């Protein structure tokens, strides 16, 4: 008697990793760096017309 | 504590188009007449 239970097949998915600076909603926002903004009560922002 | 208070402005070129005559410098002037020959 000849017999075996075998194993065939295995298969992942791609995990896209999709920045933020690629889509058209990147248009709308100017997204800056600032640390700290957390110790802040106030960094607000004055402007004239 | 940020920046952006600054906005632009000017109007000109339509802004002699339409007014389609200028006579300027009137001085201390009292009557102006023009007068039609037809």
């Amino acid at each position: 008697d000849v017999e075996f239970d075998a194993l065939l097949g295995s298969y992942c998915n791609t995990l896209s990793l999709v920045r933020f600076l690629e889509l058209g909603l990147s248009v709308a926002c100017v997204c800056t760096k600032f640390p700290e903004l957390a110790y802040m009560n106030e960094g607000r922002v004055q402007f004239e017309v």
